[PDB]
Order: structure tokens, then sequence, then C-alpha cells
């Protein structure tokens, strides 16, 4: 099935990506707090609801939150500023909070009740966010030996995450904080502070996407050059 192509809102980090976020994929992007990670998810979040001539899929989103990232008035105004109706954009974005990563898992059971449910629909799923995906796992599994365990675990959520990518031709997108750790997801992207405000992304351990850096901004538009 033809991959989909989410735009981030900006033609730099769009081109590096190759277009865009793809569905039958898990993207994750990382840094330091205020590296635009979360902002990019906030803007994934509208631009998926957009039309594809508008670098969306006429879709709409799920965001699951595991350290109180999300911001509903933020979405609002990237909303207003790109045109759209703040409320309605607002209402295609379903929101849960993680309390544990045992109920983390849970939730992307419940997801996929939402996904099967919209599949046919003519706004079906396109986007599923896990903010800050492995905060919860590093707080529960730590000590002696548990790096087996949290890498199991966390192999199995992104298999989960992988399956529904695959299965309802969603894009996954996923953020962490920030070096011999395994990871699973399809593309890994670095994203850091850069001069004059921009943000700066490189791809990680993808030799077969061209050499390159994007730049970006973060702006009432949420992500653009
Ligand atoms: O409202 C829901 O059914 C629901 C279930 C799971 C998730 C994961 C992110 N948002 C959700 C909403
Ligand atoms: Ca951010
Ligand atoms: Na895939
Ligand atoms: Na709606």
């Amino acid at each position: 099935a033809t991959i989909g192509r989410i735009s981030t809102g900006s033609k730099s980090l769009d081109k590096l990506l190759g277009g865009g976020i793809e569905t039958q994929a898990i993207t994750e992007v990382f840094g330091e707090f205020g590296s635009g990670k979360t902002q990019l998810a906030h803007t994934l979040a509208v631009m998926v609801q957009l039309p594809p001539e508008e670098g969306g899929l006429n879709g709409s989103a799920m965001y699951i939150d595991t350290e109180n990232t999300f911001r509903p008035e933020r979405l609002r105004e990237i909303a207003q500023n790109r045109g759209l109706d703040p409320d309605e954009v607002l209402d295609n974005v379903a929101y849960a909070r993680a309390f544990n990563s045992n109920h983390q898992m849970l939730l992307v059971q419940q997801a996929e009740d939402m996904i099967k449910e919209l599949l046919n629909t003519d706004r079906p799923v396109k986007l599923l966010i896990v903010d800050s995906l492995t905060s919860h796992f590093r707080s529960e599994y730590i000590g002696r030996g548990a790096l087996a365990e949290r890498q199991q675990k966390l192999a199995k959520h992104l298999a989960d995450l992988h399956r529904l990518a695959n299965l309802y031709d969603i894009a996954v997108f996923v953020t962490n904080q920030v070096h011999i750790l395994a990871h699973s997801a399809t593309l890994r992207v670095y994203l850091r502070k850069g001069k004059g405000g921009k943000r700066i992304a490189r791809l990680i351990d993808a030799p077969h996407l061209p050499e390159g850096e994007a730049v970006f901004s973060i702006t009432e538009k949420g992500i653009e050059d």
C-alpha cells in the first residue's frame, strides 16, 4: 500500500525526511527539552488533518502524553494561524495521558479500537503520537539488570506501534529525551538548537537517505522554515 507523507510545516525538514513523516513507519525525534520535538508533535497533529495538496492526509490524530507536554491552546493557535478552525482541529486530536508504562501499553490497545472504528470514514486516524515514549520505562525499570528488561519492554511496545502503523497505514511519531542502547524506530532524527532561534535536524543511522541537515523555526504556525 502507498506510503503517505505528512508535512512538518517546514520545507527544509520535509526535504530531509524525503517529503514528510511517513505512514507505515515509526519516526523518532530526540533532543533536549526545547529542541523542537514537542512543537513538531503539536504541528503534525494539525498538519495531518489537511488535504494532501496542503501536506496532510485528511486524517485525525491521537496523542499519548507521558509528561504533561500536551497544550490544547498551542494546537488551537497553530490551527488558527494556518487558516483552520481551532476548535474543529482540537476535536480531531484524541488526547490521553499515560499514567505509567503499563497504562501506556493499554492505551496503544485502546488506540487500535479507535483506528478500526474510523478506518473507512472520511477522516481516518492517520497519526499516533507518543511524546517522551521512554520516560515511564526509564523511571520504572532501573537498577541492576534493568537494562535487559527495559529494552525488552520497549521493544515490545515499539513492535505494537509498528503493527498499528503497518496494518492501518498510519504514521507513528515518537519523541524522546537525549549511546550504546538499541533502538527500533524506522527513522531517527536528532534535533538541537542553532543560531538565530533556529532548530537543526539531522538523520541518525540512515544511509538510505541523502546527507544534510535541515533548519527550521518555531512560530505561531508551529513549525516552518
Ligand atoms: O479516547 C480514546 O478512546 C483514546 C484511546 C487511546 C488513545 C491513545 C491516544 N489517545 C487516545 C484516545
Ligand atoms: Ca519542543
Ligand atoms: Na513499517
Ligand atoms: Na471531527
